[PDB]
DNA sequence: TGAGGTAGTAGGTTGT
DNA sequence: TACTACCTCG
DNA sequence: ACAACC
């Protein structure tokens, strides 16, 4: 490292638990009838709830800083239709020792309810959950946005309360649906319900009388409505067909009198305004304070002292083109780190001729730079052809065309993804920049440019330094379906210099089972064999996420019967909470060392962007010392090659990772079979 | 579809 | 998870 | 149901 530093957390300490907090009144539940497997949980939190005062789960029981004489002991839950009877016992009152780990655990369990009950009786402040909006930050015909804090409240290992502070916004709707159409607004993507948090997605806005609209079930929607009493105090207005967002295949009658639009950023564009939601580093500190102290004074917690933590700056990552750069873009003027000669193709679609004079310079110049020869060919087809087009792909690949740039106006995603999947199948990557098009855009079309390049399977950029894991992969769910696809990324060699991806798996949910982490574990393996020409010594292992129990169990077994070292890391994207320098400025290559395996790490910062979110980070298996693995994962960072002018928060496998999951997720996995593993087709 | 993160808005999974 | 808006271009 | 993440 080159310089320890002291940085504040958005935490602040506060009073310490009076002697009665730390001997909390122990409570034993008893439930008639007793709850199945899958029912205990949610059923002691709903008791814990409705105990009233402060009281949470402890074990198979309850715990409280509420004697149980100002409880409600006696009661009825019910829950998915059943209806139970409990009764709380008192069962004496323990103390509790936050140098314990789960005693602590309790406390701060307590802690929280105690911030949430709290917070529920100030006025006249918008609570919701654990946040808190005070001030209005700006209003609008039927529209105002709040702001306020998310907080949580948790207890020390010395005994005292923690609180987490960070500045928050909120967007709020006043008027109906109908009323806010009154009013010129554009119809919004999205509407719920009056009566219930129910939420639909707004289509069309039929003319068709709700008096007299057959509803699948033989009366109106009107006095179906009616007789619910919805349009009581309410008055049922247009008709508008909703869907359901987990089935937008089928078409509803509702309405605009019943609907209310929930708002999102598209929704005030229309304004324009300002509506900055993002804060400076400074202001968002300053606010954090100052909301720290009130939340302090209001609640009877005392003066909130804000907590340091040594901070770490990390050795600037050495970026390598041909020659050093600063940022991936500058191999378009010096040259990539490694190119073979390759082959683009052009496919317009804005009816224009072939190339653009001033790509083709750009082009010429970096592939002059690199030494490397380049072939321009062009597609002289359309896809209104039908399978002619195809055909014509088909051609071009043979001809050894390695990847297209897509000049064309702003296409409708189903076309787009419909046209990328098409290309795929013929194993062609695909480009897309949009065709009102000048030279004086060079931060868009050198992007374009770049993202062509690495779908090519060329190497723009890479690593220079001394890493303890000679391969870097990165393992990510993605897919906006019921099911997921689990999949994998890797950076092969110490330099990151060959970038590949592996054919995903769907499954269930988040979790990746065992034998999928496994085999595509071994593909990237297999990928570093076929260019080192040997096993890696250690590999650096990145989650996306938490690690599942066991997940990697078998993958690590696999490794250790190999004789291949490891390390397990989870990258939180979420959950890191923030830094703010002691001292002047902030900057990232930030190491912060917390818990034991487990460590903050600012990877990215820009003063013109917000406040950056520090990424969490847990140890999960390995004997690497924490400073090198945040030395390399923050290094991993800046190896994205896609991304010319601004590095991603995530090391490069996981922000590859993630991006292949997602295109997967979009187009399928059924047009991935010809296309290389090398061609990252998904940036 | 130019890219990035920080902001917001919906939603979800893992697991006690 | 995935969407859009904002702002700017290591 | 809630947690700490996605
Ligand atoms: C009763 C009923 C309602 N609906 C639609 C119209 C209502 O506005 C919408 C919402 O009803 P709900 O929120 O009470 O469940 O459901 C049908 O499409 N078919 C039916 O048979
Ligand atoms: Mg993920
Ligand atoms: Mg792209």
């Amino acid at each position: 490292h080159l310089g320890k530093t002291e940085v504040f957390l958005n935490r602040f300490a506060l009073r310490p638990l009076n002697p009665e907090e730390l001997r909390p009144w122990r409570l034993e539940v008893v439930l008639d009838p007793p709850p199945g497997r899958e029912e205990v949980y949610p059923l002691l939190a709903q008791v814990a709830r409705r105990a009233g005062g402060v009281t949470v789960r402890m074990g198979d029981g309850l715990a409280s800083w509420s004697p149980p004489e100002v409880l409600v002991l006696e009661g009825t839950l019910a829950r998915m239709g059943q209806t139970y009877a409990y009764r709380l016992y008192p069962k004496g009152r323990r103390p509790l020792d936050p140098k314990d780990p789960g005693e602590r655990s309790v406390l701060s369990a307590l802690a929280r309810r105690l911030l949430q009950e709290r917070l529920r009786r100030l006025e006249g402040v918008w609570v919701e959950g654990l946040a808190v909006y005070r001030r209005e930050h700006a209003r609008g015909p039927g529209w105002r946005v709040l702001g306020g804090a998310v907080l949580d409240l948790w207890v020390s290992d010395s005994g005292a309360f923690l609180l987490e502070v960070d500045p928050a916004y909120r967007i709020l709707c006043e008027m109906s649906l109908e009323a806010w159409l009154a009013q010129g607004h554009p119809l919004p993507k999205r509407v719920r319900n009056a009566y219930d948090r129910r939420t639909w997605e707004l289509l069309r806005l039929g003319e068709e009388d709700p008096k007299e609209l057959p509803l699948p079930g033989g009366l109106s929607l009107l006095d179906y409505h009616a007789s619910k009493g919805r349009l009581q105090g309410r008055e049922g207005g247009r008709v508008a067909w909703v869907a359901d967002p987990k089935d937008p295949r089928k078409p509803i009658p509702h309405l605009t009198g019943l609907l209310v639009p929930v708002l999102t950023l598209e929704d005030l564009h229309e304004e324009e305004g300002s509506l900055a939601l993002s804060l400076p580093w400074e202001e968002r500190r300053r606010r954090t304070r100052e909301i720290a102290s009130w939340i302090g004074r209001r609640l009877g917690l005392g003066t909130p002292e804000a907590v340091r933590a040594q901070a770490y700056r990390l050795s600037i990552p050495k970026l390598m083109g041909r020659r050093a750069v600063s940022k991936p873009a500058d191999a378009l003027r010096v040259g990539f780190y490694r190119a073979q000669e390759t082959a683009l193709a052009l496919l317009r679609l804005d009816g224009a001729q072939g190339w653009p004079e001033f790509l083709r310079r750009a082009l010429l110049r970096a592939f002059g730079a690199s030494g490397a020869s380049l072939r321009l060919h062009t597609l002289h087809a359309h896809p209104s052809q039908g399978l002619a087009f195809r055909e014509a792909l088909r051609k071009a690949k043979e001809e050894g065309v390695q990847a297209v740039l897509v000049l064309t106006p702003p296409m409708a995603w189903e076309d787009r993804n419909r046209l990328k999947a098409l290309l795929l199948r013929e194993g062609l990557p695909s480009q897309i920049l949009n065709v009102p098009l000048r030279e004086e855009e060079r931060h868009r079309w050198e992007n374009a440019l770049l993202g062509l390049l690495a779908k090519a399977g060329l190497q723009v950029v890479a690593l220079s330094g001394a890493y303890p894991a000679e391969l870097a992969v990165g393992f990510d769910a993605g897919g906006r379906e019921s099911f997921r696809f689990g999949g994998a990324a890797c950076a092969v060699g110490g330099d990151g210099g060959h970038l590949l991806w592996t054919l995903p798996e769907a499954q269930a949910g988040e979790r990746i089972p065992q034998e999928v982490v496994w085999d595509l574990l071994e593909e990237t393996l297999w990928a570093f064999r076929r260019k080192a020409g040997r096993l890696p010594s250690r590999v650096l292992l990145l989650r996306d996420g938490r690690v599942p129990q066991d997940e990697f169990a078998l993958a690590l077994e696999a490794l250790a019967r190999e004789g291949i070292a490891y390390d397990l890391v989870s990258v939180r994207k979420s959950g890191g909470g923030r830094v703010y320098p002691v001292q002047g400025r902030l900057a990232d290559g930030l190491y912060v060392p917390l818990e034991d395996k487990t460590f903050l790490l600012l990877t990215v910062h820009r003063d013109f962007r917000g406040t950056p979110r520090p990424l969490k980070l847990v140890h999960e298996a390995g004997d690497t010392p924490l400073e090198a693995l945040a030395h390399q994962i923050f290094h991993l960072t800046r190896l994205y090659p896609a991304s010319g002018f601004a590095f991603p928060r995530l090391p490069a496998p996981l922000h590859l990772a993630d991006r292949l999951v997602k295109e997967v997720g979009r187009l399928g996995i059924r047009h991935l079979k010809e296309v290389d593993r090398e061609k990252l087709f998904f940036v």
